[PDB]
């Protein structure tokens, strides 16, 4: 269950709503209970660092849906048991549905 997602920080550095708030085009590598941010498929098969963070934990993961967030169609609101919030769009409903399935089965 790996694939390319945008990914966008709501919340990513204390502050109100994070410091930043960019759409991220990363390379999601679900794991048991956590979850591997990398390049693509080879940076994440190697083990490249990509980011600060590299494996994050979605043990107790929740999940909501976007399908209409202002430009972006397919999206979904997932946020960590962990603190950290996320914007995930996918390319399509299957896609997304998918994303989500998976998520909810940690």
């Amino acid at each position: 269950m790996e694939g390319f997602l945008n990914r966008k920080h709501e919340w990513e550095a204390h502050n109100k709503k994070a410091s930043s708030r960019s759409w991220h085009n990363v390379y999601c590598v679900i794991n048991n209970q956590e979850m591997g941010f990398y390049k693509d498929a080879k940076s994440a098969a190697s083990g490249i660092p990509y980011h600060s963070e590299v494996p994050v934990s979605l043990k107790e993961a929740i999940c909501e849906v976007a399908l209409d967030y202002k430009k972006k169609k397919h999206v979904f609101k997932l946020r960590l048991s962990d603190g950290n919030e996320y914007l995930f769009q996918a390319k399509d409903d299957e896609e997304m549905n998918t994303w989500i399935q998976a998520i909810s089965s940690a």
